[PDB]
């Protein structure tokens, strides 16, 4: 399973189980 996460102070990184 993939799900994806962003942040509004300038971060971007995968969610996996």
């Amino acid at each position: 399973m993939q799900i994806f996460v962003k942040t509004l102070d300038g971060k971007t990184i995968t969610l996996e189980v």
